[PDB]
C-alpha cells in the first residue's frame, strides 16, 4: 500500500498527489480513502 491517501471527496485532489508521485493517475477514490497507484 501507498501512503498517499487522499480524501475521496475531491476526487481531482487526488489525482495530484497521484501524477505527482506515481506518475501514472489511477487512484483509488473510495468514500473512506482515495489511494494513488500508477499503471
Amino acid at each position: 500500500g501507498v501512503p498517499i491517501n487522499v480524501s475521496c471527496t475531491g476526487s481531482k485532489d487526488c489525482y495530484a498527489p497521484c501524477r505527482k508521485q506515481t506518475g501514472c493517475p489511477n487512484a483509488k477514490c473510495i468514500n473512506k480513502s482515495c489511494k494513488c497507484y500508477g499503471c
